[PDB]
């Protein structure tokens, strides 16, 4: 594995503005544990699950940790957006409170959210991982302002093997990097660009840790990050997550900020 380490637990920094900001400036991320309402997260996980029962041929009697689907790509993603009530989650006062704690000022939550529901492909000789994200920076796609941050949450727990998002520690300090076409990644059948290996340094140590529902991972617009494939076996688990962007309420609201996923995709 290219993952060389865990996220640093930034939870101890929360009531110390200077320390929280210092870590974020150096590293380009914060990992905050048990800060969201677990009951709210569970309701969203259940919404995703019921969407999959309706749209992905998921077992109607499976618990969240028994749940699986044959194929991510066979599920109607537009229709899944009707099931997962993310705006109500992000804009719940308890969630907003955490966003404000991070930014130190009132926030605006993007009207776009990406939802992810990836089955394990452990054992597959020809796995379908082309729909995952290669190394990229969100600020390459989203702007013009570059002071938004991405907020990434697990809807059920992740393990090292079930995957999530890998962060290249401190890779947000030399601006936007080149993203080039990569034949091993596709989205809705179309080509995808990613940062090539000649542009992510061995010094920008790759990080991934298991996370629990209630936890959040957030990162700078120039943080270089990529998907980690689900190869869970023991236990085999879906990886269920969602990600949005948040910015100061005072900042310019661009296309991405104002446009729901279904209207832009
Ligand atoms: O979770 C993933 O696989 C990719 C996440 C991502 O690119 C993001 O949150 O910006
Ligand atoms: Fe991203
Ligand atoms: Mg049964
Ligand atoms: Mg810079």
């Amino acid at each position: 594995t290219n993952v060389t380490g865990d996220y640093t637990d930034c939870t101890p920094l929360l009531g110390d503005r200077a320390a929280l900001d210092s870590f974020y400036e150096e590293h380009g991320y914060l990992f905050l544990r048990n800060v969201l309402d677990r009951d709210l997260v569970k309701t969203v996980a259940e919404q995703m699950r019921e969407g999959l029962v309706a749209l992905g041929a998921a077992d109607p009697h499976a618990t969240l940790e028994e749940l699986t689907i044959d194929s991510f790509e066979s599920v109607d993603e537009v229709a899944m957006h009707d099931y997962v009530k993310y705006d109500a989650f992000w804009n719940n006062p308890s969630t907003i409170k955490v966003f404000e704690q991070v930014f130190g000022e009132p926030v605006f939550v993007f009207l776009s959210t990406t939802i992810r529901y990836y089955p394990s492909q452990a054992g597959s000789e020809e796995p379908s991982f082309h729909y995952l994200t290669p190394f990229h920076q969100d600020g390459f796609y989203i702007g013009p302002n570059q002071d938004f941050r991405t907020f990434w949450i697990p809807l059920i727990r992740t393990t090292r093997e079930s995957g999530g998002v890998a962060l290249a520690d401190g890779s947000h300090r030399r601006g936007k990097r080149d993203h080039v076409l990569n034949e091993s990644f596709r989205r809705f059948g179309h080509p995808v660009r990613g940062i090539p290996p000649t542009e992510v340094s061995e010094d920008e140590h790759l990080l991934h840790s298991p996370m629990e529902p209630g936890d959040i991972l957030l990162f700078h617009a120039h943080m270089c990050h990529k998907s980690i494939p689900n190869l869970s076996k023991d236990p085999r688990l879906m990886r269920m997550s969602m990600d949005t962007r948040v910015q100061p309420a005072k900042s310019h609201r661009g296309f991405n900020a104002m446009t729901p996923w279904t209207e832009s995709a």
